[PDB]
RNA sequence: GGAUUGACAGAUUGAGAGCUCUUUCUUGAUUUUGUGGGUGGUGGUGCAUGGCCGUUCUUAGUUGGUGGAGUGAUUUGUCUGC
């Protein structure tokens, strides 16, 4: 669901949860320290992507969520002084959850239905 | 899918300075390059200034209110004496 992607946005941007990039990302998979990830397919060369899915294997659990630009909007890397955006262009292609911060109720039914798959 | 930061070891250096290079690794939106602007300056101007001090001047010297003399600038009061 697209609310509980926000709020756990939110929970890991308040207490510095969000592996905003690639290489941070890899080293908390690597670590027993991501506990969320969400990623964009409309990646070039694809590599990436098969990267980020190899080191799920190893914190398990992945989110597959489109619109790479989108995602960064709403991923909070964008210091958003107006309402509206203010920035040109920026994105995350990938977001890792380390800290699961504050936790509701509808966010952790819908991971519960991820893991279920 | 890296604005950036930092560095072992060597060349380089006076340096055990990752100053600069060889290679690579680390770091995450604080930054980096341009515009405006702002700071810092035992930079200049004491002949733009304050404050302070020095000196004229260690002497006894100044000043204005009513009043008098001058058209007036000024003067008397502030003096002949002791
Ligand atoms: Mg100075
Ligand atoms: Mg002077
Ligand atoms: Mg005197
Ligand atoms: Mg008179
Ligand atoms: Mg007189």
């Amino acid at each position: 669901i697209e609310d509980a992607l926000k709020v756990v946005l939110r929970t890991s941007l308040v207490h510095d949860g969000l592996a905003r990039g690639l290489r941070e990302s890899a080293k908390a998979l690597t670590r027993g320290e991501g506990q969320l990830a969400v990623l964009v397919e409309s990646v070039t060369e694809e590599a990436i992507s098969k990267l980020v899915q190899g080191l799920a294997t190893e914190n398990v659990p992945l989110i597959k969520v489109a619109d790479a630009k989108q995602l960064g909007e709403w991923a909070g890397l964008g210091k958003i002084d107006r309402d509206g955006n203010a920035r040109k262009v920026v994105g995350a292609s990938v977001v890792v959850v380390k800290n699961w911060g504050a936790d509701t109720q509808e966010r952790e039914i819908l991971l519960e239905h991820f893991s279920q798959q």
